[PDB]
């Protein structure tokens, strides 16, 4: 029993309802201008991993545009932490399962921030089921529409604003590599993201645009209590070698590494931040 | 230059119009009852790799149900090769982008053959584009609906008919592992298939149903001249270490291995038949 | 974990199959040969027992003549020889220590002499010495493990090259541990990772000469390497950890080798066939 | 052609003899106390990647013990850069192909620095040959003794001194994943390092010691002109998608990430810094 049994009825989950509250910030973390003056669009940056990435990026001197569905309280709080760092922050609520909106958040980021340098595709929804026979066509399509189609549409719109030295980071998952028997459709979307990352990296390498991914293991975020039942929530992260789930702040440095010139010779790759699970990486 | 320059105007391609005709049968291949009495459903079994698999399976004593879109001439020919081995063959035309049709082919297979033992998900369409900006939502969704959603729907319908000792094989692609800059959407669907394979193997292992895949490299099939330009077609397969594309007959024994009790201790895996491209396999 | 086999241990490695309970199953009674390797001449190191015995017998059933190299298990090599010859093919026994370079050369020369040529090489010998941690791995054990597990693959394969031609094949036995790691077999796993990279590199080296190079990565297989390396407790629960919740039998590995050794895998080189009870290795 | 044709008649190579000199430092690199007060032992830290790692670690506040064979000029030069950052630097020459020396460098590091927190195993030699027949047993054993046996011996001796929160990083290579036809023995040592990394991570996880690796692609270091011929040297790095070899400084931030608390949820992994080569990572 790593975490207290709990569950939220609607997804996307709300961070402010969780106990304990995910740690999205490392108090000892010191920014060093790794992304100074850079303009970022992070989808799903209002909470969980996205929140921790937004704040770390702001600490590194980046201006952050945060897209999210409707978690206004969570998004505002994230905006407070971001602006505390003295950079610009824009909130872009809306449903990214709609192509047009995927285009709109990109246009809006460029209008308010002035330009776009770094795109972090990170939104997701997950609907556990005991087997394939319990996955309806409706859930299948919905899961793909937000998990992978949004990555295509937002990235596609961002391409007319990206130039040499710019970067794309996609949040995938350990399940793309290891599979998950109770998240078959979700896993398929994550495998799709991994192949997307690989192919797009090769497509944009000569344009000087790098494309990489982060594959988290079990991280304590609103996705967990809003998708899994209480029993499972209580044992979350107990399966990995470190015997604990990760906290969102533990993911941020991977994104900072991939987003900055620190990884100038890196494209088409995945950073596995998963508590010790070996994936032939 | 490996093949003569040629291009077919519509996809799915027609095998009888190709020069040279793919070699779908190994003259020296000797069946040994590896699948005697087994009932098989293979989607996309009318031509290319599926055609070679259908025929090898028939030489191994299995009854074959073949689903395909509308290539009646190719399907008919495949049927004559299968029947020559003295087994049953059932042709199932129709559009597998429709969920109900996915369910119907499974029901029809059971009706005609009596039961279902081996499912081979193998249908695909691919639409090369010079970059992500040239992929419409229409193309993206179409590509996913046939390449991965059909694998989900057909397999889901098959589950109520599969029992201990039964088997699922999914055709993926080298592109899920290596990426392909001109087939970003298609590669994404193949990455989805890889993860699907891994998750489903874990879901069904205690039910005694194995699930594996085959990742071909460049194989001479109707998919090639129906998707790529005449120039690309003429050099097809010159990029791999063996410096030639594979022939469909060269894929069939991997499917035989995975379909039979020869691989009784194998599940969740991928067989790479690609002319020597190293994929950290 | 749970008990999958009777508790047992052999305080001598390489292990002896005739002492095991139950005897591993190295033959599928229902397996039907179909001349996939008719007239081929094979050299298999460690072909006297476990996986190697199963491969020898299956290859014989496919029409291949088998030269079997092993260390000192004459009882096992002879019994294997009986099974091979029962399939109506030739069998040559090649005892000796493959941790010695010259002997690696000699077994190749001998094979060509008695069989007349060499078409297929299966590098399969291995020793393993579990330790609870790296601090318990001596330099002695380290070098010994490498010398037999990977140096012999280099030396035997190297000697085989002047005899292999277009259409010939090399198969190397690796292990799931090269992919997943194994905390109690750190040096062994390092030798298996070395074999994976050797397989990949050599495949590219020989592709234009028409010689294919592939490997098989077994999971937990009930063979003499198990009771002779692990303690009784560990042996009793062997194979309980994998998704299929059981160890594999040696006969369950042979068809992968047949696939890789024959023309059935003509468009395959540089690859690994994972036969491990369902462990996902990002394969 | 990427570099000037050049070649050194002895290995390990000497960095001061190279044209152009490898860039081991990013002038705009800003340290942020990521490793403040940490005590590091780096084998092969005198030149190439190791030099860039030593210097970046010094900028992050770490004290550096540098082991190397006998390249005293290079080691002294690296020492000056390290000490410029106000941290301690210890030089430890000697042949790590000897087990006792491997133990001695660890004992010496602990004596000079007070403790050991981070071990970077990075030493290597490589002897290209046109084929397996051209690899003598002498070369094979030499290659393994330094490339992998030293990693075992040095790490083994370090275990007495490592506790919760400490870290091991091993330098592997892309060749372990992709293979290399002219570096068959070397590649096998690097494949050994990958498996070593994975197994040791699982062995040490409950002790709170993380173990990860870095797999570089073609990096311009003394190893290159000292092993490859002038023709090959001149075209070095032109094979990867970014169409250039990497510079040592582009490797340092990955080591910084893996060495610091920034990767607290990362063990058993590999960071691929290779100019865009996809390796199913
Ligand atoms: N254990 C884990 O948390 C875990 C493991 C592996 C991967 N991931 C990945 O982490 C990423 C971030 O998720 P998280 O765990 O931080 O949880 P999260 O709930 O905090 O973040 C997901 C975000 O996606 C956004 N979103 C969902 N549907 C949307 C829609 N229709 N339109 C616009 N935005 C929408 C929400 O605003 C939400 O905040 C996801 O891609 C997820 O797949 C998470
Ligand atoms: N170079 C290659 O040929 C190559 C490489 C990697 C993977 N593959 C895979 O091999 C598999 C078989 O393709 P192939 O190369 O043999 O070409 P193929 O054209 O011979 O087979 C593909 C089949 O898919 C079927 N299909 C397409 N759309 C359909 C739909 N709407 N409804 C029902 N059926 C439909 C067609 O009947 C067609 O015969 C595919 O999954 C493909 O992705 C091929
Ligand atoms: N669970 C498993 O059994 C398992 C798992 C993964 C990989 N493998 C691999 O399978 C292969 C065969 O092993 P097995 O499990 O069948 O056990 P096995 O003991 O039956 O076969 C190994 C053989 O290696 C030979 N050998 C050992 N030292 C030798 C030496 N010094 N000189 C010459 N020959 C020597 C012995 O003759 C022995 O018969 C090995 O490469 C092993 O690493 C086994
Ligand atoms: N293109 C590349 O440079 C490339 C590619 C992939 C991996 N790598 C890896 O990078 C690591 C660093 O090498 P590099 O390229 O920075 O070259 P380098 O020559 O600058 O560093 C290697 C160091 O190993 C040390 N060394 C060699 N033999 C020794 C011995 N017997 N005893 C003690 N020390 C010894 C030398 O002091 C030398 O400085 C190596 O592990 C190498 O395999 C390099
Ligand atoms: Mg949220
Ligand atoms: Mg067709
Ligand atoms: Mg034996
Ligand atoms: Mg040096």
């Amino acid at each position: 029993v790593t975490m207290p049994a709990q569950h939220q009825n609607k997804q996307p989950g709300i961070e402010s309802l969780m106990n304990p509250l995910p740690q999205f910030e490392d108090p000892n973390y010191k920014g060093s201008e790794k992304l100074k003056g850079k303009n970022v669009l992070i989808t799903g940056g209002d909470s969980g991993i996205g929140r921790a990435v937004s704040i770390a990026f702001a600490k590194e001197g980046a201006n952050i545009a945060i897209a999210y569905l409707d978690e206004e309280g969570d998004a505002n709080e994230t905006k407070q932490y971001v602006e505390k760092e003295g950079v610009k922050c824009v909130l872009l609520p809306g449903d990214l399962s709609d192509e047009q909106h995927c285009k709109d958040i990109v246009q809006e980021t460029v209008r308010q921030l002035g330009s776009l340098n770094i795109l972090v595709n990170n939104v997701a929804q997950q609907y556990p089921q005991q087997g394939l026979e319990y996955i309806t066509a409706e859930q299948l399509e919905k899961t793909f529409r937000i998990n992978i189609f949004s990555y295509f549409h937002v990235t596609k719109a961002a391409l007319s604003h990206l130039k040499q030295g710019d970067v794309i980071i996609n949040t995938a998952s350990i399940v793309a590599y290891e599979g998950n028997e109770t998240l078959i459709d979700y896993s398929a979307t994550k495998g799709a993201i991994v192949a997307f990352t690989r192919s797009l990296s090769q497509s944009l390498v000569q344009k000087g645009i790098r494309v990489n991914g982060v594959a988290p293991g079990p991280i304590w975020t609103p996705l967990i209590p809003s998708s899994f039942d209480e029993k499972k929530v209580s044992q979350f992260g107990s399966n990995v070698p470190m015997q604990r789930p990760g906290q969102p702040y533990e993911l941020a440095p991977a994104y900072v590494y991939l987003a900055s010139s620190d990884s100038s010779y890196v494209t088409g790759q995945m950073i596995h931040v998963n508590g010790g699970v070996i994936v032939n990486g």
